[PDB]
RNA sequence: UCCUUGUUUUGCGCAAGGUGAGAUUUUGGGCAACAGCAGGUCUGUGAUGCUCCUCAAUGUUCUGGGCGACACGCGCACUACAA
């Protein structure tokens, strides 16, 4: 199961560049036509490269790009992508929810945060706060 | 300036009134001595002493990606919007 706007799998695949971009949210739009003239000449390549040539019952062999300006159609949908965070290619097989979306939203860029005490300087009144 | 010949010592001026566009540093600025601080700036400059680094660079890199005064329990400064 999936539905992007009602529509299954088959049909979206189906579906040339003209009606696609319809379809899509206003960024997707706007992103396409502002572009042309190629604007990811390997990234697509690469994928369909070694989505073809598995046997199934297993995912393609990964790929690895620093880009994340690209957008996400239906046609690399099954893929597995590597997104770079400034260290780390990051691991993620795109499913038929992340149509309508980038790249880089998937890969984190930062730790959360969680804290660990806090020492001297915060609290303005003054007791040189024992260890830490 | 003028007058009150008030006040003041005849002096330096002062108060009230008059004249007038304007009444007392007319109103608001810019400039600003002598002596200094071991204040800030080597992130302004082909302004620089001595040192560090130099071809797998701390150079150049307008290269791809991330980070920056941005990441989140909490204290403080200034701002803006309200009851």
């Amino acid at each position: 199961k999936f539905t992007y706007r009602g529509l299954e799998i088959d049909p979206l695949l189906a579906l040339s560049e003209e009606e696609f971009k319809t379809l899509v949210h206003a960024r997707a739009r706007r992103h396409m036509n502002r572009h042309a003239n190629r604007r990811a000449p390997v990234l697509l390549k690469r994928l369909r490269e070694a989505k073809k040539d598995v046997k199934a019952g297993e995912k393609p062999r990964a790929v690895k790009t620093h880009l994340r300006d690209v957008v996400i159609t239906p046609e690399m949908v099954g893929s597995v992508v590597g997104i770079y965070n400034g260290r780390q290619f990051n691991a993620v097989e795109i499913k038929g929810e992340m149509i309508g979306h980038y790249l880089g939203e998937f890969s984190m860029t930062y730790k959360p945060v969680i804290h660990g005490r806090p020492g001297v300087g915060a609290t303005h009144s003054s007791r040189f706060i024992p260890l830490k």
